[PDB]
């Protein structure tokens, strides 16, 4: 407005700052939009918004560029020291931001005070530009590991049929033992070989099914299911490159989380997925 | 030669280009090399361009650096912000790049150089790629043969196991149903049999020492010979399809459809 | 009266120094802030303060940067090609740090600056080493809490399948060894009952459904309610040491020795 | 000797490198030592070329230090000149795989006016490397071998109750037979206490379903962590030279990727013996 400024952050790699200065090309006073890299120097900066003002006549008579400055809050866990012209912009953008101040010293323009303070995005603003599409990719692998609940389903619904036939058998054999053996026609010591002839007859069939594990094509995987969910529903390559995008983005907001200290617990983010 | 130059592509990360310059004091020509890194500022190039011409005179009086403008595609110039990912990719759709200099030129204003591409660009990439899924394809089969071998070996074995318990079942049921010797004359021959069968399947637990070692197992234990390890092998594949990602990420961006068949039908040929 | 100065360690990696200096056309004495990186080298730190401060007429030719030349401690000048982290490391044994500019505006001609020790550095570690003790401590005893818990209902149900199976073993004693029911008479019981107990397996399979499901698993079920899982678990242990070998790095070079209780000491009082 | 430098690789960081030039009046050449860091800018590197060696009486006023200049081999798969304010580390890499630069000084004394120095190999600068890794990587085995005797001295310990039940299952065995064969007593009176048996056996094997009781693996046991931690060596320091010993591979695979020569480690199995 008079002596405020915001440096804003555009969800490219860039900043934006707007500051208001006096310009004769306009009127009286804009708010301009400038905008930063943050491995620039500070002297480009300095030129930058030296560039688009009208010049300080010099009272020597030849010399006329402005000398503009930039001054931050050393905190002693007041006092105020100058930043040199050759920082780069980024290291300068996070020291200031834990200060959470800035101001500028343009020579001879101001009129009065000549302190233009600007204002750093806190570390909620900074993040809320990488929690959004750290949000979109979270929920999409949410929606991916729900399909592979339902082939779980599928899954479970084979299981569920052969051991409902195989619990039927057993029934059938225990009713069949019991009318061969209490109803007194057949005594048990003509019961008792056919018993042992068929234990091992199962013990036969538990070592065919003891040979039957082919397959484990594992990382968590199935066997059964890998052709299954794929070859007619939906892929794994494209599940493990959205973990692997999905994982770079969390150690960035934990580092910023770090410059900021910020707890940052994305249980608290838990409560943003629903309304 | 004169207003020409070139940018190459490192085998880092780096570029580097090649401008026709004119340095503090030379001739008029002098191909001097600059090394960037393409994710960075343009300032940071307009820096670097300017340290080593000779400066513009007064202006009354400035010993002032020249400003160099790097306008591209009819003469859109480009600000000092943009990164040179972005503008060695729009302008390497349009391949051609203008670095218009200042005060140094007298009058001549130009330097074109040209932008490398996708197949150049990427051709150093399936070299790399190119080398290391060769390196995939080989391990590959022969740990395939490990597999059939372990396979044979533990189903022959099994159906030796079958044969045997199989005759155990034949002369249990030709015993007991030709009533020679009865089943209370058969009772111990079962029980005992089968303690003694605890015994021939409990003394392999200490002598060869089996202590699971299932069918998959000795398949595990073989290519311990036979090949490597998984670590290995899934850092080969995982860092093939890191690769591949980023093939597909320049050749997307460039425009030019790609897929990676196209030089295995050169491996061999 | 300003040949003081301070270097302060940002909460980030790279840390700044400051000194006074005189940039263009000011009052002598001014503070003004530079950040370095504590892998670049010396000479990095040298062009930097040659960037801000008047050129020097030296008779033809006028250099236009100075020469500044960090000496150290009996004086030993060091070389213009050392590590900044070393330098400050011998020059931290030292607790002194001279920056001697050639040119001197008026009587004034040094600079001393005050390097900092391993108490403030390492409280910009000792705050992340305290937070991250402090939540390692309080999910491992409620986790711990969790695992006692898991383990009474398990013996509980353990205890009772045995109560009732040593209530078989009594009753097939006494039917048969000593009372009127024979043991041809109580085969079929035996028998019968084994497949009656198989049918409870099924049973157990199917409705309740378990398909291992050991004692374990009902821990490890069982504190995905009450906790948190491994991987997070096992990070913060493995970065809280990747922590303490680093301040066990640079307390190792400073020599002062230190064990991390010390401030667990702090902690509650 | 006159024509020739080489920069070769210390230890450290930084490097080093010789080249013979003209000084003060003590000798006509001396191969001289100047100590390079890789990110120091090139000008640095010519200036302190430009600082030892006597000047040149230039007129037009006086200029008198010389200006010297970089040379190397633009690949083709020529002589490009590089820039005065590079990093030294990428020229070192760029020009390391041209496996040769040329350094021009400004007087010429010297007929041809070049000095064609050296370019360090991939079996010098992998050769530190290599002595680093196979260091560490020796003072790992030998704890992974000691991990190996304390695993005999758990298997000792299995095989010692192993054998009591294989003799106890023995007495089983011929104490059926002689209670069943004889016929002193028949089948008829054995059968009821092998079902009993059968039952207390299956009892003494479900207590023993409860005793998977502590299991702490990351590969590591639990009734040895005590033993060979309590007793024997650690494995904090175990794991810390597997974090130390992890990060130095990838930086040979890294410069072993720029020099296109392959990294088998399998080659360098061969040098662990003579
Ligand atoms: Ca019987």
């Amino acid at each position: 407005d008079t002596i405020a400024g915001k440096l804003l952050t555009t969800p490219s790699r860039l900043f934006k700052l707007l500051i208001p200065l006096t310009t004769i090309n306009r009127k009286d006073i804009e708010q301009i939009a400038i905008l930063i890299h943050p491995q620039q120097p500070l002297s480009h900066l300095e030129r930058l918004i030296q560039s688009e003002v009208p010049p300080i006549e010099d009272e020597n008579g030849q010399k006329r560029p402005p000398f503009v400055s930039f001054i931050a809050l050393q905190l002693e866990q007041q006092r105020f020291i100058r930043w040199s012209q050759s920082t780069e912009i980024g290291d300068f953008i996070r020291d200031a931001a834990r200060a959470k101040e800035f101001i500028v010293t343009i020579e001879g323009a101001p009129a009065g005070l000549e302190q233009i303070h600007v204002a750093v995005p806190s570390f909620d603003e900074r993040t809320y530009f990488l929690r959004m599409r750290l949000r979109k990719i979270s929920r999409r692998i949410q929606g991916l590991a729900e399909i592979k609940h339902e082939c779980d389903a599928l899954a479970h619904r084979g299981a569920q049929r052969v051991a409902l036939g195989g619990f039927g058998i057993l029934a059938f054999w225990w009713y069949i033992v019991y009318k061969l053996t209490f109803e007194t026609d057949l005594g048990w010591d003509t019961m008792e070989p056919v018993t042992y002839l068929v234990s091992l007859s199962t013990l036969m069939g538990g070592y065919l099914w003891f040979l039957y594990h082919n397959r484990e094509i594992s990382y968590t995987i199935n066997a059964r299911q890998k052709k299954l969910y794929q070859m007619k529903g939906i892929d794994l390559q494209v599940w493990e490159s959205l973990i692997d995008e999905a994982n770079a983005i969390r150690r960035e907001i934990k580092n910023i989380a770090a410059e900021y200290d910020v707890d940052w617990d994305e249980r608290k983010d838990e409560q943003d997925d629903r309304v």
